[PDB]
Order: C-alpha cells, then sequence, then structure tokens
C-alpha cells in the first residue's frame, strides 16, 4: 500500500550520459551505440540564440570542434549530422553500456521519467508527464540540456524526450530523439507562450482508482454520469475530454475495484463542483494527473 | 526553474540488489562487498510473524538454506549471522559493482531516495522522508522487503534505511543497515500504532524558499515573528517546533532570497491560519515537508 510519484530506475540511462562541449557551450549527450545525441543548440553562443540559423552555424564546425567526454575519458568524433533539432555525433567507440532501446514519440498525457544531468553527470530522477499543451513541468537549470525522458519495459529503454528549452513561463520544451519538438516550440530565444495547460482526465481517474485500492474512499459518491454529461463539466474545469478509448483503458482498474468508470466520473464531477473541503486524497490536496492508468496498474502490481 | 520531488540516480544501488530466498519466503537483499544484508524475517513463514522468536527460528537454518541470486546467477553462502533485525549473509564473491558506501542512521525530517525492489529486481525510485513518528510514507507491496533508502554524496552511497514492514495504517517501518528499527517498531505481526505524524517545519520553510527562488511569491506577507510566537502557532497546527539550529540551517536560503528566516516563519504562520484559499505553491495545494534545506540548495544549484 501507499502511492508514490515513482520514476523508473535510472541506471540504464546513467550509463549513456556523456558531456558534449562545442566552443564555450557545454550540455549533455545521450551515447547509444557509436552515436551521441545532443541538442543542436550546443553550437550556439548565448547571443546566437536570439536568431540562430543552425545550418549556417554548423558549416563552421568540424568533427574536432565537438568534444565528447564519457566519465573522465574523451571520445573521438568521426562524423556529425543535424537531424531536425538534434545533432548526431558519430564516435569511434560503441557505448559498452548501451541498453536495449527504442526512440518513441509520446502523446500528451503520457508519463515518463527524466534523469536530470549537468556536465554529463546525473544529478536526479523524477517522474513527469507531457502536458496537453506539449510542455513538461520539469526541474531544469542552465546546462541541463540533453537530459532525457524515458520509459522502461523490463530491459528495453524507450527514449521519448530530450530537454532543450525553458520557456519564459518557467515550463520546459524539448524534442523526441529524432529532433522534432513536442508542440509548436522552436529552439530560438523568442516569445513562445505554451497554450492552455489542461488536466489529463484519464490520469486523474486512474489516480482516483489508485486511491480506492490504497484505502482513500471518502470521495466515492452514490452517483453515476454519462460521457457527455461528464465532459460538459470537464470542459468547464479545463479538463481534457474523456473518450470511450479512455473508458476502455480504465477497464482493468474498474474491474479490480468494482467501480464502473462512469461512477468514478460522477465522483470526479462532484470533486470538481464541491472541492476537497480541506481534505486529501493519497496525501494530496489537488487532483493528481501525472499517473497514467498503466502507471497505476504497474505500481499497484509491482512490475520489475 | 521548476521544483520537483527528485530522487538520487539509482544506478549505484541497482548494482547491489539481489534476491534472497529462505524456504518459501523471498525478499530483497543488499549485496555490498562479500556480505548480503536482508530483513531477518526472511526466515519466517506468514504464521511465524504473529509471534516470532528469531534466534530459535535461525537455529534451524544453515548457510545452504539461504538462496542468494544476483541477476540469473546464484551466489554461494559461506556464513550467516543476525545483527539486530537484519541478517548478514557472507557470500564467496565480493560484489564487482560495490560503490563507495557508508551505513548511516538518519534523524526524523531527513529525506532519502528508495529503490523499490521485488525478487531482487528494481521496479521504481521515489523520494521520501523519515517522518517525526519514525514511519515512512512509501509505496511498498508484499515482497518489497529488503528495498533500501539511500543518499548519494558525489560517489559515496549512504545507506540509511532497509524496508521491513507495513503497519495496519498503511505506513511503513524499517531499520538502518545495522538492523535497528527506526522508532519503536518490532518485526512482529502485532498491533503497532505509529504516533502523531507532525509536519517537518524546517522542510516546509526550505520549500517556501524554493518557491520564492522559482517565482511563486504570492504567499509573502509584510509580517515578521519570533521563534517563540511562531512555535505557539506551529504546535497548534501539529508542526514540529523550530529551533535556532533550524534557523541556522536555513541561513543560505535566507541569504539567496534576501528573506529573513523569521519573515518566512510569519508567512508560514499566515498560511497556516488562513489556508491557501484555493491557490497553489509550486503546483501544490498543501505545504510540502519532504524537502530538506540541503535538498532545496542541491536542486536549485545542480549538484551532480
Ligand atoms: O533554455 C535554454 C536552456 C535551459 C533549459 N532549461 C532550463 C534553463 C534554465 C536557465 C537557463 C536556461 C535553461 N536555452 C539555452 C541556453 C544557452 C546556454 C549558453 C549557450 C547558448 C544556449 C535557451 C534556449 C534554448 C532553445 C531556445 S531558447
Ligand atoms: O509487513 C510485511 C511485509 C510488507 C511490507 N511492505 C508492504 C507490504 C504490503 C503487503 C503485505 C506485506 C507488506 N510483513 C512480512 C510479510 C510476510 C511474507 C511471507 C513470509 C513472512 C512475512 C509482515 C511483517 C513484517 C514485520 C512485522 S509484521
Amino acid at each position: 500500500s501507499g502511492f508514490r510519484k515513482m520514476a523508473f530506475p535510472s541506471g540504464k540511462v546513467e550509463g549513456c550520459m556523456v558531456q558534449v562541449t562545442c566552443g564555450t557551450t557545454t550540455l549533455n549527450g545521450l551515447w547509444l551505440d557509436d552515436v551521441v545525441y545532443c541538442p543542436r543548440h550546443v553550437i550556439c553562443t548565448s547571443e546566437d540564440m536570439l536568431n540562430p540559423n543552425y545550418e549556417d552555424l554548423l558549416i563552421r564546425k568540424s568533427n574536432h570542434n565537438f568534444l565528447v567526454q564519457a566519465g573522465n575519458v574523451q571520445l573521438r568524433v568521426i562524423g556529425h549530422s543535424m537531424q531536425n533539432c538534434v545533432l548526431k555525433l558519430k564516435v569511434d567507440t560503441a557505448n559498452p553500456k548501451t541498453p536495449k532501446y527504442k526512440f518513441v514519440r509520446i502523446q500528451p498525457g503520457q508519463t515518463f521519467s527524466v534523469l536530470a544531468c549537468y556536465n554529463g553527470s546525473p544529478s536526479g530522477v523524477y517522474q513527469c508527464a507531457m502536458r496537453p499543451n506539449f510542455t513538461i513541468k520539469g526541474s531544469f537549470l542552465n546546462g541541463s540540456c540533453g537530459s532525457v525522458g524515458f520509459n522502461i519495459d523490463y530491459d528495453c529503454v524507450s527514449f521519448c524526450y530530450m530537454h532543450h528549452m525553458e520557456l519564459p513561463t518557467g515550463v520546459h520544451a524539448g524534442t523526441d530523439l529524432e529532433g522534432n519538438f513536442y508542440g509548436p516550440f522552436v529552439d530560438r530565444q523568442t516569445a513562445q507562450a505554451a497554450g492552455t495547460d489542461t488536466t489529463i482526465t484519464v490520469n486523474v481517474l486512474a489516480w482516483l482508482y489508485a486511491a480506492v485500492i490504497n484505502g482513500d474512499r471518502w470521495f466515492l459518491n452514490r452517483f453515476t454520469t454519462t460521457l457527455n454529461d461528464f465532459n460538459l463539466v470537464a470542459m468547464k474545469y479545463n479538463y481534457e475530454p474523456l473518450t470511450q478509448d479512455h473508458v476502455d483503458i480504465l477497464g482493468p482498474l474498474s474491474a479490480q475495484t468494482g467501480i464502473a468508470v462512469l461512477d468514478m466520473c460522477a465522483s470526479l464531477k462532484e470533486l470538481l463542483q464541491n472541492g476537497m473541503n480541506g481534505r486529501t486524497i493519497l496525501g494530496s490536496a489537488l487532483l493528481e494527473d501525472e499517473f497514467t492508468p498503466f502507471d497505476v496498474v504497474r505500481q499497484c502490481s509491482g512490475v520489475t
């Protein structure tokens, strides 16, 4: 029992973190096989960020201008290319610690673990989610760029995010491991507003199911609702619309607790309309939306 | 910017996790050098837990009754002893992945990372704190015993906790790596009530400092208070008394923000007396107490 914001063990990803320096800029790189993946803004100075032309800036760089350090040993760069907003630095040594891996592009509402790094060294691990506005509410300081987001399925590490940016609003933006930004963000130091940060309804429902499993049942009411009625209330409260795909995805949690999905929706509806009244659910005073139904099942079953 | 409940990278501790089986009971062990540390209740059946006499139960066990598996390879047990509530299983192979380590006994209010394990395999990592009542609010299922709590200082892993128990209240109890329980808990399946779970005031103040650094300043008021006046309010709200040692420990955060410790105490006092009014601080609707002043500084500075 007990329910925690849990991240995947970071060991497999720590073994991939390297330091990439280009000129006076230093950030993190991900070393998988004989390729080092890093944000392309490693080639920029702070002044360049206002209006960078990456292709032109890259012309003035050669393999030897990219310094890659794994531990206290330097890696030899034998090739370099730009794929969208990431640079692929081909090195002469395959990473002996390369885990089994995939590059996946996640959807909003999907959660992942981040291994925050500075100078190629891991400093911390936390769990977060891709917000519906395509931002992540991370914890990143200057130099954290190149830190990655990932999920683990037994032994396979699915890399889904690479950190690139902090918007003026203090939220974060980044790309998948192919260099494509999540959302409409660009790697320029320019006015970029995130968009409405809606609550991930399916994740809130999953977390309400986790609360019932773990004993917090005070919020359970005697009502039920329909998808349409529930969505009228969800829209008013800046909650994402709930689909039949979401109801289907909550099926196993519905079965384990004996609580139909639409009954849990009615309980959520009253929590939105009446507030918590100074009460908590799993030690939280707000409705948590950064646990997917898969995370709730994984944590409550004990997947290793 | 951004502030997250961050755990230490778990890699160094993942390399120590082994599976210990005795008879029909299986739990986790910590393999450091040629010794495997595990809860002594690995020798008990579910029936034995009601009234175990560990010394007598242990007499019927020999080195060969303890099965240690690291990965898919079995380790040879060449010696066994009971130190308080942990068993030390001497194996014939020193762990090739032993990090630099210490066994420390933490105080209440101190935070640590837990690598939750099942069958010697890591399943997740989260950050928690030793509560003032000596319980931990973890996330542990049956089979999680032997999972450890730790802190990392650069390359040294300080092991501070080993999971043993879940109290009827759903909270957790465990020992330091010498087998001594935190608090008055015993490894018996018997009625054990935790005691008042007070809020760690010094940690709440540290987190209020983190909020100011990260831009959430709405709670800052025009008042100040004294340690005695503040403590009269803190007692009423089940908050731990604040000492001059705590004020001293908050000095660097006070300096970085320009906010005197007693001014932050007055802000906290009004938050306790008036509530949040539907507002949040670092995306939380309650006052967070599981970040020490050291954690706030570490996260805000970027210690690797
Ligand atoms: O946002 C960052 C990094 C960053 C990330 N997370 C958190 C940050 C916190 C503080 C400062 C910076 C942070 N950029 C890079 C900073 C420069 C450092 C020197 C060399 C040239 C880049 C600016 C842009 C990238 C893309 C579009 S604007
Ligand atoms: O509390 C646990 C483990 C546990 C921990 N965290 C979470 C748990 C969740 C569910 C069940 C159990 C949990 N004990 C061990 C369970 C037995 C399993 C079979 C063999 C004999 C022991 C009972 C006691 C230990 C000390 C005093 S009473």
